[PDB]
């Protein structure tokens, strides 16, 4: 019954400060552009102790498929190849991405009927909030 409230299919709703968020990681323009256009799906499952996060876009589509605590590679939406680790803290899916000597964070977190997605790079953080499809 891990991860039972983050199971379903959502869809973005809001972004907020994505584009500074995209930049202080590194993302160029034309990328910037396109990937801040989007209105993912992102539909979590929970088989056993492996979690899947799918999210499909116009711009592209990711999977990814792990388990709480155990570092994976994954090959990020904006192209960076990063080795990534998910961790339940009190509730919220932390995912901690580390490539080339940097580091950013993205937050998971219920609240009210809806999941809010937290992304911070150095002092930048930006806003993602989904509804249920
Ligand atoms: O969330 C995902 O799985 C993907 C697929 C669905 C659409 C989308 C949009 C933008 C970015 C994205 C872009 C730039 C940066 Cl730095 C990080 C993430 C990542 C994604």
């Amino acid at each position: 019954h891990m991860c039972d409230a983050f199971v379903g299919t959502w869809k973005l709703v809001s972004s907020e400060n994505f584009d500074d968020y995209m930049k202080e990681v590194g993302v160029g323009f034309a990328t910037r552009k396109v990937a801040g256009m989007a209105k993912p799906n992102m539909i979590i499952s929970v088989n056993g102790d492996v979690i899947t996060i799918k999210s499909e876009s116009t711009f592209k589509n990711t999977e990814i498929s792990f388990i709480l605590g155990q570092e994976f590679d994954e090959v990020t939406a904006d192209d960076r190849k990063v080795k990534s680790t998910i961790t339940l803290d009190g509730g919220v899916l932390v995912h901690v991405q580390k490539w080339d000597g940097k580091s950013t964070t993205i937050k998971r977190k219920r609240e009210d009927d809806k999941l809010v997605v937290e992304c911070v790079m150095k002092g930048v953080t930006s806003t993602r909030v989904y509804e249920r499809a």
